[PDB]
């Protein structure tokens, strides 16, 4: 499984994918995904 | 902050930190704490 | 484009989109999909 | 609970109601309404 | 002579509905308020 | 915060520059008047 961590650099509400994914990736993880709930974005990579 | 990942060896429901923490210690994290809710074992590492 | 109505028999709190689709289909539209913040199950059909 | 869309007919920026309600009411809907932010004209009717 | 009118001072975030910005306009001493359609910010009036 | 705003009831006409505005204005008991940009109201200004 992957590690996850929220992103540092993402501003405001999560709402769709690719802007988190983007931030994420550009911190160093591999992806990200907005949490369903509090809509915050979560970075995930290879722990 | 540190990034986070379920224990893959914890057994069973997450009660107390000690036991937690060692399984998370042996996986190579460097702590780990019960999740208040679902009771799972997140183990936790900088990253 | 097509109608959107909340769902009159989807229980609880919609969180991935297919059990939201199948309630959906059931009451006789033709997709549904979680709404982002308040996780509502929303019925979408042909108007 | 009503079906809503976004009127296929108005155009422009939705103000206030009323020619919205009669853009909406002319695409066979019963009501519509202006959305707070976007302005758009949504159509709503029993579903 | 319409009303005098200012933004709220004291309203939070986004104007979506009437009551709330109203509420704040009344406590600071207008007689009622209302969201701007276009930017939504609580809009406080009173005769003046 | 900001200075409560009212339409002149005296300035005659379309508001092109901002003196005659403020002196209509002020006249009116405001403290000072300018144009709205588009509609070239004149609206005057005061502190609420
Ligand atoms: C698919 C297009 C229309 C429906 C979309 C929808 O209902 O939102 C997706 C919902 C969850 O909502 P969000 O992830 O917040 O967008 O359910 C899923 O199946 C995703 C599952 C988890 C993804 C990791
Ligand atoms: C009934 C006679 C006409 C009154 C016109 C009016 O209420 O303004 C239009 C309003 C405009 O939205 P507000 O920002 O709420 O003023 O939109 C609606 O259709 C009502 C509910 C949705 C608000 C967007
Ligand atoms: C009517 C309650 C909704 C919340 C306040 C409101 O009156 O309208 C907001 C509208 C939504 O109005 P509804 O169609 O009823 O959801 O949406 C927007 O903010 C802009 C466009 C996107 C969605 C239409
Ligand atoms: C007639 C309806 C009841 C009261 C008036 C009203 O609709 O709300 C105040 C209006 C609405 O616009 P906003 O305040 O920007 O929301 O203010 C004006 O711009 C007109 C002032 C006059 C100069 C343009
Ligand atoms: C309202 C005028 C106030 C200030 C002067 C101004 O705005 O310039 C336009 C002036 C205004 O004159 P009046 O309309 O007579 O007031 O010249 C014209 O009338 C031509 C337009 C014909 C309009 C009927
Ligand atoms: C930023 C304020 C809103 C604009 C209204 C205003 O200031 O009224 C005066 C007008 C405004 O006209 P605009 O160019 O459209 O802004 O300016 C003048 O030319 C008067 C010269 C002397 C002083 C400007």
């Amino acid at each position: 499984k992957d590690c996850k961590r929220e992103s540092n650099t993402f501003p405001g509400i999560c709402i769709t994918k690719p802007p988190c994914r983007k931030a994420c990736i550009r911190e160093k993880f591999t992806d990200g995904h907005c949490s369903k709930i509090l809509r915050r974005c979560l970075c995930t990579k290879p722990c």
